[PDB]
């Protein structure tokens, strides 16, 4: 570009209840959540979820979602690359959640597995062969 | 989490023909792009676009957008902090782009703009006062 430069680049999120959502994330893939604005009434408006614990948050990068009041995404929410994909799906499974593929190779190159939200959104995780 | 870490996040974004968005990147926004893998038919199937130049993305820290083949996005598919909101929207009206809001002030302590690509959807600029 020019006379400008991307500071950071989250990936979006949508939902109706953002509270159930985060403890989803928190629960089910042990994320760590944090509604930032609430409604008059209480109700999330403005928040996030990050795979690092709340210090490192505190004190700056961004790599985690952020979450907005709106219909949940129908589709492919996430595309994520992560290390340990063999202790991701076991730690999902052992919290109870079995809406999570079996993991199988990718023809360029990676082993990948998807997972549903309580939303409903499609998060792709892989790593690397 | 436990047994894994995310290693990288960046946005999906869909669209139903990946060379016009990337030269729309390109040329609007002075980003840089680069197309995978393509179909039966010539169509981009995966790629991407990101705000830096070439030489790193090859040379690994990936922040840009990964695209998909697919329905653009209705609705936000962007919320990312820059520095230089002036000179971002005097770029892509110097480039001739006329679908960028004016810059305004938010509650929460931001000016933003947000921008219609050429698939529909709206990105969001921000920086912090």
């Amino acid at each position: 570009e020019r006379g400008y430069v991307v500071r950071e680049n989250g990936p979006v999120y949508f939902t109706k209840d953002m509270d159930k959502t985060v403890k989803w994330f928190e629960e089910i893939l042990g994320w760590s959540g944090d509604i930032v604005a609430r409604d008059d009434e209480g109700f999330g408006d403005y928040g996030c979820v990050f795979d690092y614990p709340s210090e490192v948050a505190v004190a700056h990068p961004f790599r985690g979602f952020h979450l907005f009041k709106g219909e949940p995404i129908k589709g492919v929410a996430g595309f994520m690359m992560i290390e340990g994909i063999d202790a991701l799906h076991k730690y999902v499974k052992e919290n109870g959640w079995d809406q999570i593929s079996d993991i199988y190779t990718q023809p360029w190159g990676a082993r990948e597995c998807s997972i549903t939200t309580t939303d409903g959104c499609i998060l792709r995780f892989f790593e690397s062969i």
